[PDB]
């Protein structure tokens, strides 16, 4: 149906959208820090402390797939690479700090993404 075509060039624009939500979010993270899953060989007890990890191009893969309906999904995925790496790292960590600093300059980037995803609909 035409319909489902119309849903479907939507869920597109939306995939173009956060493909550059994501290269904007990631260009705050040049250490790559969050670029790729935690390594279960390097940290071998990681899932006994986090239930839901996440990263950057696990992020990736999901987007194109066309895997994200709306923007609030992709901030729970956003979220879950800040939060996660808040609760494993303490406070005085190189890691935990790279996590603060993608979480305030992320924000800034989010805030418009929510005004151009209800703006173009
Ligand atoms: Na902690």
């Amino acid at each position: 149906s035409m319909e489902q075509v119309a849903m479907e060039l939507r869920l597109t624009e939306l995939t173009r959208l956060l493909r550059s939500v994501l290269d904007q979010l990631q260009d705050k993270d040049p250490a790559r820090i969050f670029a790729q899953p935690v390594s279960l060989k390097e940290v071998p007890d990681y899932l006994d402390h986090i239930k839901h990890p996440m990263d950057f191009a696990t992020m990736r893969k999901r987007l194109e797939a066309q895997g994200y309906k709306n923007l609030h999904e992709f901030e729970e995925d956003f979220d879950l690479i800040i939060d996660n790496c808040m609760k494993y790292n303490a406070r005085d960590t190189v890691f935990y700090r790279a996590a603060v600093r993608l979480r305030d300059q992320g924000g800034v980037v989010l805030r418009q993404a929510r005004r151009e995803v209800d703006s173009i609909g």
